C-alpha cells in the first residue's frame, strides 16, 4: 500500500511542510542528549518495550504535544552503534495528549491532528544513526521534522511528481493520498 495521510479538516488548507515545521516548534526540544536523558521526562517509551516495539512514543515537556511512532522499532542504548533506533518505521502520527502504553495493549493520542502511515521506511542497525529511521524519529524529538519532511516528500513525489510536502492536505486529498477527520 503507498502513502496514506489522516488530517482533521482542521488542517484542509495547511500545507504538509507548514504544519510539521509549526508542529516540531510546538513540540520543542525535549533535550534528549548525553548528560540530559531522564527517565519519564525525556524518553519515552516501546510497546512492548523495554527497547523494541511496534510502537514508540513520546511526549513534549514543553506542550501536550506528542507523537507515536509506528512499526517494528529497535534501539541499541550503549552497544554499537551506539543510540540508534532502527527497523521498520511505518507511521507518524502527531497530536496531543498521549495515553496508554505497552498495558493497555498501545499508545493513543487523545487529539490526533495527523498521521502519515504506510511509510514504507526500513533501516538496518548496521547504518547506525546515519539511518533514515534513526534521523526521522531523533529529528522530532529534538524539534526538527527536516527528516520526516524529507521523507513525506519523497514518498509524495513517488505516488505523484505534482504531489510534494508543499501541497496542502486538502491538494493530497483531491489526489486520493490524504483522507480527512472531523474536526475535534
Amino acid at each position: 500500500m503507498s502513502i496514506s495521510i489522516s488530517y482533521s479538516t482542521t488542517y484542509s488548507g495547511w500545507t504538509v511542510a507548514d504544519y510539521l515545521a509549526d508542529w516540531s516548534a510546538y513540540f520543542g526540544d525535549v533535550n534528549h542528549r548525553p548528560g540530559q536523558v531522564v527517565d519519564g521526562s525525556n524518553t519515552g517509551g516501546f510497546n512492548p518495550g523495554p527497547f523494541d516495539g511496534s510502537q514508540y512514543a513520546l511526549k513534549s515537556t514543553a506542550s501536550d504535544a506528542a507523537f507515536i511512532a509506528g512499526g517494528d522499532l529497535h534501539y541499541t542504548l550503549f552497544s554499537n552503534p551506539s543510540h540508534t533506533l532502527w527497523g521498520k518505521l511505518d507511521s507518524i502520527a502527531l497530536g496531543d495528549t498521549l495515553t496508554g502504553g505497552a498495558s493497555s495493549g498501545g499508545y493513543a493520542l487523545d487529539s490526533q491532528e495527523v498521521s502519515f502511515s504506510n511509510l514504507g521506511l526500513d533501516s538496518p542497525i548496521a547504518q547506525g544513526r546515519d539511518g533514515t529511521v534513526h534521523k526521522v524519529v531523533y529529528g522530532l524529538m529534538s524539534g526538527d521534522s527536516s527528516a520526516l519532511q524529507g521523507q513525506i516528500d519523497a514518498l509524495l513525489k513517488a505516488v505523484d511528481p505534482s504531489l510534494s510536502i508543499n501541497s496542502t492536505f486538502d491538494q493530497l486529498a483531491a489526489a486520493g493520498v490524504a483522507h480527512a477527520t472531523p474536526a475535534a
